[PDB]
C-alpha cells in the first residue's frame, strides 16, 4: 500500500505529519482527537480490527414509557451517586450521602440527598429483586460465638410484637459473634436498641491480598475514620429501636479512600466476603440480614431526611459558601435551590404516593414557598429581561440562570400538581405554567448551534460563554425529552431532535 | 506497524476507510473537511508538497490607526464592488453601480452605491496617485503632437471659446449615418476615460479596445438616451442620457468592457476573463462639444462623488433611501414589502454624505445626511428601522421585520454612520445623531455576548425570536464582525470590545470558549 509522509501545517503556525496517496491526504487522530476535542479508538473483534469514532461518550436515555410521577426519575435508573467522589460518604447517623462539592468539611447538600433517594427509586422499579438472605430473627422457627465474659439470650419485646437477641459484652473482651459468610451479596441490615453505649462490627474478607478489614459502626455521632484497616462510622447512640441497613461496598471504599481533601482517593478494594457480626456493649438485636440491594431502605432515608431538615420556609437551606464565578455575588450559608426544592418535591411526591402517608404531601406542598420569593428576599425565583418567570439553581446577584437546575425545578412542580389534587395543587400549578412559558421561550438562547450552554453568565456578566459538557448536553436533552411526554409544544419536540444531533456531530446551517 | 488500510465506524451509522501504522490512526481530510466542516488544500512549492489546513476562510482587515470619518471606512480599501457578480453595471446615466442582489431585473441598492463610494473614497487614501494622460485641452497648449483628428467627408471641427466655463472647447459635427469623427489615444497601461461633454442634438461617444481575446477590437458607445445596457457580437452600447449640459463622464473601460460581454438575464453576470490591453480611439457623432479628454489609471474621487451625488438626489422625505424590492428574510419574519428602510443603508450613506461634506465643505451634503438619522427614530411598523430588544435596549435593524430580526452587522453600520455624523455636525445640529449613537453602543456592549457561540457568532437573532435554530454566521461575516468591533474599540476605549475582539479572533483559528 504506497504512501507518501506529508507536512501538515495547522492553521500556519504548527506543522504535524500526515500521509498522501495522491491527492486523499489522511491525518492522524492523534491531531484530530485533541484539536477538535473528539474521541475513538481501535476496537478488535474475532477477525476484524475496527477504529470507531465519536463525537462524545455520552449517550440519551432510552426512554420507555411517557413520564409520570410515580415511575421511574427521567435517567437516574442509570446513576450513581454513592459513587461520586464528591460523596464522602454514607453518613452512619443519617444514612444518606455527606458531600464534600465545594470544600473538604463535608455537609449535607439537599441535591445529592434527593439525587440518591430518585436513583434508588428507580432502580426499585428496573432492578432484579435482590435476593435476601436472614442470618437471625430469634424465634422457634446456632452460630454464635459467646467467649468468657459474655452473655447471650432469646427475650420477648412486647414494645415490637417479636423476639430479640439480647447480648452483653464488655468492650475489652472480643465481642459476641454471628458467622454470616456471604459471598455474592453485601447489604447488611439488622433492627438494633442499645441499653449502653457499643458497636457493631462487621469483618469482610477483601480482594487487596485476601486481608481482613473490619467496619465498626460505634453508637457515638463520630466523623468517619480509618486506621490500617479498621474503619469507624458513627451511627449514633440508637437507644431506641431501629433497622440500620449498609451498603458494605460503598462503606468499606469510602473508609479505604479516606481524603482531607474534596474528593474520595481511588481504590480498587472489593469485599469478597461478610465474614462475620461482632457486637459490643449491652443491647439487642434482631432481624440480621444480607441482600443484594435495599434500594426502598435508601429511597426512605432520603425521605425522612427531607423531611426532618425542610425548614419552616420551605427550603432545605444549603449551609455552605458558594462562589459562583466572577462576577456573581458570593452566596451566603442559608441559600436555598430551585433544583434541591424540586428535587427534593420529586422524592416526597414519590414517598406519599407509596405510603399514604400525608407527611410526606404536606412537605412537598411547603417546599414551593420559596419558588414566590426573589433571590434577595431568600427565594429561589429569578426574571429575566422583566417578563420571564425563572427558578434558579442559583439564586446569586446578578441572575444566574441556569438550565438544568430550572428544569428539574419544574418537574417537581408538575410532580407536586399531578398528585396534590385540584384544590392544593393550585399554587404548583400556577408556578410551573409560569414556569414552562419562561422556558420555551428562553431555550433558543441556550444553543449555540452545535452545543448547549449551562447557564447565562455571558449575558449578565458580559462574559464567554459557559459552555456545558457534553454529560450536562445530554441532561439537557433527558429533560426536554421528559418534558416532552407531558406538554405536547411542538419546540420541546424540535429541540430534543436538534440538540440530539449535535452530540453525533450535527450544527446548525451557516448563512 | 506497517501502513494498512483499516475501517473507521463515525457515530455507530457510517464506515470510512482509514489508514493504521501501529497504534496512529489516520482519518481521511475527505472526511474531516465535511464533518468539521473546515478547509484545507495540497500546495505545489519548487520540488516540495505540503498540506495547509485552515479551521476558516475570512482574514482580519490589519487595522493600522484610530478610526477618524475622514479617513478610510474600515476594511473598504480592500473590497472591490463592480467586479461582484451583483453588479449588473455601472450606470450610464447615473454613474453608480446597478445591482441585481434578489431579483434579476436590476435596482439601485442604496447599499452597493454607498459601498461603491466608501471602497473608493479609502482606496483614493491608500494607492500610488493615478497616471493621468491628457489627449485634448483645446488651448495653445496643443501645438506639438497629439493632434490625431480625423475628420471625415461630411464632417467638421474647429476649437471654440465657451463662455459658460472659461475654457475652449472642441466643437465637432458628425450625422449619425456617419463614420464619427476620430481621435487616436493608444492607451497600453490604463483604461480609465474622461472627458468633459456637451450636446447639442443625439449622438455617441464611442471608445474602440484591442482586447486579450485574439487581438479582437471591442466598441464601447456612450449614446445619448436612457437606454441601460446592450450586447450584440462586438458593439456594447451604454445610455448615458441627454448630457445637454456640461458634465465630466468618467468610465472604467476594463469594467464597461466586461459588464458588457458578461451582460446576462440572471442574477449574477457571466464571468469572462477579457480585458482591454489598448484603448485605441474615441468616435464622435452627433452635433456637440468635447474637452479635457484623458485617460487615466485610477478615478477614485469621480466614484466616491458619483456615489454622494446620486445620495443626495435619491433621499426621499423621511430620508430614508427606500429599497424598492421585496424581500422575505425567512419562514416566521413577514415579507418586506418595497419602500423598506435599512439601518445599514441608512448609516453608510451618511459615512459616505459625511466624507463628502468634509471635502466640500457643502451643507447639501451634510444636510442630507442629518435627515438620514430619522427612521432610526421609527419603530419598523411605522416605516422606521427601530427595535427594541425586550423593552430595554434600542437597535437598528438591517431589516426591520415583524418581528424583529437583530442583525448584528448591519447595525454595527448603523452606529459607524452616526458616530461620523455626530462627531462632524457641531453640538448644535449633531444632538440627535448623538442621543441615537449614545443608546446604539449602550446596547451594543449588553447585547454582544448573545451573538457569540463560544466557537463562531450568529449573524442576527432569529432564534431567540422565532424559537428556532441559530442562523450562524458564515466565516466571512465573522470577520466582518471583528473588523467592526476592532473599529468601534478606536472610537470607544470599552473593555468588553477588546475582550470580544480578541476571543472572536481566536475562534478562527479553531479555540473555543472553555466547557464547565
Ligand atoms: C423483626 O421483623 C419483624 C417483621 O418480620 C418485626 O415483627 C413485626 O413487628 C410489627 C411491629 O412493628 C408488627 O406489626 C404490628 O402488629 C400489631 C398486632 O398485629 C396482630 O394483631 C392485630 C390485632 O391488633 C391483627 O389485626 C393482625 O393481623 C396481627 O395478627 C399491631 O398492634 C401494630 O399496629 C400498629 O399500627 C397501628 C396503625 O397502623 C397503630 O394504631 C397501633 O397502635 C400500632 O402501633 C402493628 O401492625 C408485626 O405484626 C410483626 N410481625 C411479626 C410476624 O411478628 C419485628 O418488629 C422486627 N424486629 C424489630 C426489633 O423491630
Ligand atoms: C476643462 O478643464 C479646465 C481646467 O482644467 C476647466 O477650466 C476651468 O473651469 C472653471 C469653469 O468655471 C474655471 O473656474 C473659475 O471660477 C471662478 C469663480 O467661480 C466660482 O465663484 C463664483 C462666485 O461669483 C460662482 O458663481 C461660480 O459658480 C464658482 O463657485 C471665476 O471667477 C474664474 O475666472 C477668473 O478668476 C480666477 C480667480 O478668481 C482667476 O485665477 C482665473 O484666471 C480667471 O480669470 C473661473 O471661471 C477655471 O478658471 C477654469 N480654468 C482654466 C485654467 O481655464 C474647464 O471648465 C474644463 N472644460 C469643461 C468643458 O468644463
Ligand atoms: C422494590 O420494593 C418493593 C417494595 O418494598 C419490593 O417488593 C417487596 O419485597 C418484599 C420481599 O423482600 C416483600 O415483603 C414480604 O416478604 C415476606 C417473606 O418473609 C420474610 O420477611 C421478613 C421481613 O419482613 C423476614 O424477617 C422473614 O424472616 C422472611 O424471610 C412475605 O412472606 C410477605 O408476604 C411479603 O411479600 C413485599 O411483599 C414486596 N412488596 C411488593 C409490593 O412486591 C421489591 O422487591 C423491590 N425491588 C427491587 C428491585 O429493589
Ligand atoms: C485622491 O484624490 C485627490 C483629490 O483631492 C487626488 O489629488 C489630486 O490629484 C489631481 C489630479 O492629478 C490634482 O489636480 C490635484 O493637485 C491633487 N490634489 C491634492 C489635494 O493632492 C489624488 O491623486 C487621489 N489619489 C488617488 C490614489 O486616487
Ligand atoms: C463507652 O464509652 C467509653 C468512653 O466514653 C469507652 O471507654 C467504652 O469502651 C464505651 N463502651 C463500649 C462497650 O464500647
Ligand atoms: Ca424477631
Ligand atoms: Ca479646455
Ligand atoms: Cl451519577
Ligand atoms: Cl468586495
Amino acid at each position: 500500500l504506497k504512501y507518501e509522509e506529508i507536512d501538515c501545517l495547522i492553521n500556519d503556525e504548527h506543522t504535524i505529519k500526515g500521509r498522501r496517496e495522491g491527492n486523499e491526504v489522511f491525518l492522524p487522530f492523534t491531531w484530530v482527537e485533541k484539536y477538535f476535542d473528539v474521541y475513538g479508538k481501535v476496537v478488535q473483534y474475532d477477525g476484524y480490527d475496527r477504529f470507531e469514532f465519536s463525537h462524545s461518550y455520552s449517550k440519551v436515555y432510552a426512554q420507555r414509557a411517557p413520564y409520570h410521577p410515580d415511575g421511574v426519575f427521567m435517567s437516574f435508573e442509570g446513576y450513581n451517586v454513592e459513587v461520586r467522589d464528591r460523596v464522602k460518604c454514607i453518613s452512619g447517623v443519617e444514612g444518606v450521602p455527606l458531600s464534600t462539592q465545594w470544600g473538604p468539611q463535608g455537609y449535607f447538600y439537599p441535591i445529592q440527598i434527593a439525587q440518591y433517594g430518585l436513583s434508588h427509586y428507580s432502580k426499585n422499579l428496573t432492578e432484579k429483586p435482590p435476593h435476601i438472605e436472614v442470618y437471625e430473627t430469634a424465634e422457634d422457627r446456632n452460630d454464635w460465638t459467646v467467649p468468657k465474659g459474655c452473655f447471650m439470650a432469646n427475650v420477648a419485646d412486647k414494645s415490637r410484637f417479636t423476639n430479640v437477641k439480647q447480648f452483653i459484652a464488655p468492650e475489652t473482651s472480643e465481642g459476641v459473634s454471628l458467622q454470616l459468610g456471604n459471598t455474592k451479596d453485601f447489604i447488611i441490615s439488622f433492627d438494633l436498641k442499645f441499653l449502653t453505649n457499643g458497636s457493631v462490627s462487621v469483618v469482610l474478607e477483601t480482594t487487596e491480598k485476601n486481608q481482613l478489614f473490619t467496619i465498626h459502626y460505634v453508637s457515638n455521632a463520630q466523623l468517619i475514620a480509618f486506621k490500617e484497616r479498621d474503619i469507624y462510622y458513627g451511627i449514633g447512640p440508637r437507644t431506641s429501636w431501629s433497622t440500620v441497613t449498609r451498603d458494605l461496598v460503598t462503606d468499606l471504599r469510602k473508609g479505604v479512600g479516606l481524603s482531607n481533601t474534596k474528593a474520595v482517593k481511588p481504590t480498587k478494594i472489593m469485599p469478597k466476603k461478610v465474614v462475620r457480626l461482632i457486637a459490643k456493649g449491652k443491647g439487642f438485636l434482631d432481624n440480621i440480614t444480607i441482600s443484594t440491594t435495599a434500594h426502598m431502605a435508601a429511597f426512605f432515608a432520603a425521605s425522612d431526611w427531607l423531611v426532618r431538615n425542610q425548614d419552616e420556609k420551605g427550603g432545605w437551606p444549603i449551609m455552605v459558601t458558594r462562589k459562583l464565578g466572577e462576577g456573581f455575588k458570593s452566596l451566603e450559608p442559608g441559600w436555598y435551590s430551585a433544583m434541591a426544592q424540586g428535587q427534593a418535591i420529586s422524592t416526597l411526591v414519590r414517598a406519599y404516593l407509596l405510603t399514604k402517608d400525608h407527611i410526606f404531601l404536606n412537605s412537598a406542598l411547603r417546599a414551593t414557598a420559596p419558588y414566590k420569593f426573589l433571590s434577595e428576599q431568600h427565594g429561589v425565583k429569578a426574571v429575566f429581561m422583566n417578563k420571564h418567570d425563572w427558578y434558579e439553581e442559583y439564586p446569586t446577584t446578578p441572575s444566574s440562570f441556569v438550565l438544568n437546575g430550572f428544569m428539574y425545578s419544574l418537574i417537581g412542580l408538575y410532580d407536586l400538581k399531578e398528585t396534590a389534587g385540584e384544590k392544593l395543587g393550585k399554587e404548583a400549578r400556577s408556578l410551573y405554567e409560569r414556569g414552562m412559558e419562561s422556558l420555551k421561550a428562553m431555550l433558543p438562547l441556550y444553543d449555540t448551534g452545535s452545543g448547549t450552554i449551562y447557564d447565562l453568565r455571558h449575558f449578565m456578566l458580559g462574559i464567554a460563554p459557559n459552555l456545558a459538557r457534553w454529560d450536562y448536553h445530554t441532561t439537557h436533552i433527558n429533560q426536554l425529552q421528559l418534558l416532552s411526554t407531558i406538554d405536547e409544544s411542538p419546540v420541546f419536540k424540535e429541540f430534543v431532535k436538534r440538540w440530539k444531533s449535535y452530540l453525533k456531530g450535527s450544527r446548525a446551517k451557516h448563512n
